[PDB]
């Protein structure tokens, strides 16, 4: 029937109360799962939220139980990390002809970029040619834009890979897809397997291969799952690898920018750093060198989240500035600045928030006086500015910019990383009466730039900014239980996520939910057969331009009414959030 080709794979809605026993829940990829710790997130206060997300992030480091999924600390995963470090060594010994590519869509692509830079520095600080590069769905501009649409083409991913792999003789392709989902990566991995003599693909993500995405890619014949299963078979001969620890669901369902991007770093910085630091020691990377790093990264979570109350406050003051209708600025130096930008930009698609709502800034790259003259004029009593720096940074360039902002603002707070026994110039740096001093132990680094110190600092910031940004929006009431209902369908995964949220919250059949969704998307046109049968990219291209598509669809379902009637009902409610919330009653 028209549509069946497209919607066949979708699991039926279960009857009330049989969501577990239908086997439905056991088939939701871990990355899409609702996290039980966050079922009441929409009611938690700011301090709760910080605790719950703190807890969620902790699950990255939790160990495997006694029938269950491999995790980060499991032997199979660490053993895989060792082998892979092994393969990076082969290339590090033979840079003439060698390349290492880190690739992903969205936040996986952001993380890819950061890491490509860091390990490029490391080899430069040693006067080796850099061997690392990145790829991001939608080319380099994607790094700092919201561009959720660009991950849906395998042919794209393969092209970007063909470019950068020039006439290199040995390429290592680390494809990052938290959900084992992005068609962009799928093409890259599949290409590599078709040319083993040059390419070595390493797939990274956080679902078991049996939960890997399995719907058809529009421009490609194989699914992510087949690709991944085939890589796993090649692992027995050491010509492909799959690194896929479970780290548990996101605190905000399907928000893989969070735990997923963090685990992406934890996992890859660990493994590559190991490979580097053990080559010039003339010694294979072992689990013991990796574990050192993982435990460091695990200390870092505890270090970070012990500043919880102060974190909870910054959230409260980001919430307020947006609750009024102010803006929030995230101002940071070197790499921490970048990560500030990345968090801000992600708030656009993740929350439907405007690019001014939470904006990042590096000294987007608007330098000292340029910030003084450009952005400074437009500050306001009710805004919030956030400063993010180490003590190694240049605190003159910092004190000046804060000195200025104090006048036009007063809601300033800061994020200062420091070795122990570094002191904060101006004992009246108050200015900041209640800093977020994150003071690090002294660790035993040997490479010139102290790269482990860097990775700690990045991760810790990411955790803070993510927890803050996400938290602030929850407090505003924009999140439903632990789901972002009112997302903008801008790729096929978000289309599927929308459909799943309609089944979840309404309890109504696969076919009704699909119908209401497609009606909501294409209104005022009605369901033709062409539309039913149309590929998911056609729905996406039309929905991406609309507002409240999902809430309208859900309302049509709950009231069993037309799109005309549910739109009218929406417009006559005080807000989207109350309309939906009380239709659920
Ligand atoms: C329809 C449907 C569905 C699934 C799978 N889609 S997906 O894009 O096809 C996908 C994405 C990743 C992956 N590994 N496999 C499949 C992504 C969204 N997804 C999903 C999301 C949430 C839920 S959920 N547990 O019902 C709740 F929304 F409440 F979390 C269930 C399924
Ligand atoms: O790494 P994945 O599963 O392939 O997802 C890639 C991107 O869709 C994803 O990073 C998304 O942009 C983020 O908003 C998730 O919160």
């Amino acid at each position: 029937m028209p549509g069946t080709k497209r919607f066949q794979h979708v699991i039926e809605t279960p009857e009330p109360g049989k969501w577990e026993l239908s086997g439905y829940e056991a088939a939701v990829p871990i990355t899409e799962k609702s996290n039980p710790l966050t079922q009441d997130l929409d009611k938690a206060d700011a301090e709760n939220i910080v605790r719950l997300l703190g807890q969620c992030d902790a699950e990255i480091f939790q160990e495997e139980g006694q029938s269950t999924y491999q995790r980060l600390y499991s032997e199979s995963i660490l053993t895989t990390m060792v082998q892979v470090a092994g393969k990076v060594q082969e290339v590090l010994k033979e840079p003439d002809g060698g390349l290492v590519v880190l690739s992903g869509g969205g936040t996986s692509g952001r993380m890819a970029f950061l890491m490509s830079v860091s390990f490029n520095q490391l080899m430069k600080g040693l006067g080796q040619k850099p061997l690392y590069t990145y790829l991001i769905a939608g080319g380099d501009r994607s790094v700092v834009a919201s561009r959720e649409g660009t991950e849906d083409s395998a042919l794209h991913g393969i092209e970007e890979l063909k470019k950068v792999a020039a006439g290199k003789k040995r390429v290592i392709v680390i494809g990052i897809s938290v959900g084992l989902s992005a068609p962009f990566v799928a093409g890259q991995m599949d290409c590599c397997m078709n040319n083993t003599a040059v390419f070595l693909p390493v797939l990274v993500g956080f679902n078991p291969v049996s939960m890997a995405r399995n719907d058809p890619i529009e421009d490609w014949s194989s699914t992510f799952r087949q690709v991944a299963e085939r890589m796993q078979k090649m692992q027995e001969k050491q010509k492909a690898f799959v690194l896929n620890p479970a780290i548990g669901p996101e605190g905000l369902s399907g928000s893989s920018r969070m735990k997923g991007g963090s685990a992406t770093k934890i996992l890859l910085e660990t493994l590559l750093l190991a490979a580097h630091k053990t080559v010039d020691q003339g010694i294979a990377a072992s689990q013991r060198c990796l574990l050192e790093i993982l435990r460091t990264f695990e200390r870092a979570h505890q270090v970070t989240y012990s500043q919880s109350p102060k974190i909870a406050t910054l959230m409260k003051s980001v919430s307020t500035s947006l609750e009024k209708k102010g803006h929030v600025y995230l101002v940071g130096w070197q790499t921490l600045g970048i990560i500030a930008i990345m968090d801000g930009v992600e708030c656009i698609h993740t929350f439907g928030a405007d690019f001014r709502d939470v904006r990042g800034f590096l000294i987007f790259t608007f330098s000292q006086e340029d910030f003084l003259t450009s952005i400074l004029p437009s500050l306001t009593e009710i805004d919030t500015v956030v400063f993010i720096f180490t003590l190694d940074d240049n605190l003159t360039e910092v004190q000046t910019i804060v000195e200025q902002v104090k006048e036009k603002t007063n809601h300033i707070q800061a994020l200062a990383h420091s070795t122990v026994g570094q002191t904060l110039p101006i004992p009246l740096k108050k200015l900041f009466p209640s800093i977020i001093s994150i003071t690090w132990p002294l660790l035993f680094f040997e490479y010139e730039g102290n790269f482990i110190q860097k990775f700690q600092r990045e991760l810790s910031t990411k955790w803070v900014l993510n927890t803050v940004s996400t938290g602030a929006h929850v407090l505003l009431g924009k999140i439903l239980q632990n789901h972002m209902l009112d997302l903008r369908i801008s790729n096929s995964k978000l289309f599927w996520r929308a459909l799943a949220m309609l089944q979840r919250f309404s309890g109504q059949s696969k076919a009704r939910c699909i119908e209401s969704l497609l009606r909501a998307i294409h209104f005022p046109q009605p369901l033709s057969d062409d539309i039913r049968a149309a590929p998911i990219s056609c729905h996406v291209q039309v929905a991406h331009e609309k507002e409240q598509v999902i809430p309208i669809a859900l309302l049509s379902l709950l009231f069993r009414c037309s799109i005309t009637e549910a739109q009218a009902h929406l417009a006559a409610a005080p807000s989207v959030c109350e309309a939906v919330r009380s239709a659920l009653a």
